[PDB]
């Protein structure tokens, strides 16, 4: 069934290992034409969420910011791009500490 | 399918959360009566896994025993029910550090 895919794959992007977050994460994209209208603005939040625990952070940002182009006002949405650029801010400063 | 809620059961019971922890195990207790004798055997061993996990430490031993009359040699029985003792040899410590 359709709404229990979700489960596992929401239980699979929870996970403290990397393996399942990339297993949680394909089962989403699989996922992601067979959604309703409102069900795909919930798998690509949690699209993003799995690629931003893997520091996959522009990926996120794709996702989040195309979901926010159709939903301006999601402040979950707005939230989790406050947490993506962070993330990024701070490693790019770790990339160039060096010179 | 039963081969399938087995995984989402090990996923669960695999989280970083107590509530997927606790969901992972009911499921797991369900699919007991289900099982093959060596998809018991399987079963039993995560069923202590993740009451070890909950602090449950009683529930677990008597898991891990369980199985151990069933399969004196399975060492990684062996070593779950090596590392339950451990957690309670030093839980009942700090249970009467004061005395």
């Amino acid at each position: 069934s359709k709404s229990d895919q979700f489960e596992y794959a929401w239980c699979l992007v929870r996970s403290k290992y990397n393996d399942d977050i990339r297993k949680g994460i394909v089962l989403l994209e699989e996922l992601l034409p067979k959604g309703s209208k409102e069900e795909q603005r919930d798998y690509v939040f949690y699209l993003a969420v799995g690629n931003y625990r893997l520091k996959e952070y522009e990926k996120a940002l794709k996702y989040v910011r195309g979901l926010l182009q159709t939903e301006p006002q999601n402040n979950q949405a707005k939230e989790l791009e406050r947490l993506i650029d962070k993330a990024m801010k701070k490693d790019g400063l770790l990339e160039v500490l060096f010179q």
